[PDB]
């Protein structure tokens, strides 16, 4: 054991708002990545116990996953698009930090990240 508590997805102390960019992040970016054949290892927090990765949370100190992101978006947790984009970037970076180039999980992260970059390139101007 043990896993840390997951990242928070609600906090009434955190300022938040809905923006057209955050709506795009949910409706376009997250939906595209979520349906990909390679999304599955990124859809929930790493369970280091079940996966027998005892070093995971010694190495990765700012964990993030698309389950968390989806709930943050659905819960209007974010103040702006940059906060959400930073969560996706943390998710990808963590995978590259923990694993090694050529590992299947890294190939999968790379395929998701490429789609992410393609979709974030068309992030709308703030309304
Ligand atoms: C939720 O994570 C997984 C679920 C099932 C399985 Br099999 C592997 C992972 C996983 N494993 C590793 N080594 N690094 C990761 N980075 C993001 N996912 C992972």
């Amino acid at each position: 054991s043990m896993n840390p508590p997951p990242p928070e997805t609600s906090n009434p102390n955190k300022p938040k708002r809905q923006t057209n960019q955050l709506q795009y992040l949910l409706r376009v970016v997250l939906k595209t990545l979520w349906k990909h054949q390679f999304a599955w290892p990124f859809q929930q927090p790493v369970d280091a116990v079940k996966l027998n990765l005892p070093d995971y949370y010694k190495i990765i100190k700012t964990p993030m996953d698309m389950g968390t992101i989806k709930k943050r978006l659905e819960n209007n947790y974010y103040w702006n698009a940059q906060e959400c984009i930073q969560d996706f970037n943390t998710m990808f970076t963590n995978c590259y930090i923990y694993n090694k180039p050529g590992d299947d999980i890294v190939l999968m992260a790379e395929a998701l990240e490429k789609l992410f970059l393609q979709k974030i390139n068309e992030l709308p101007t703030e309304e």
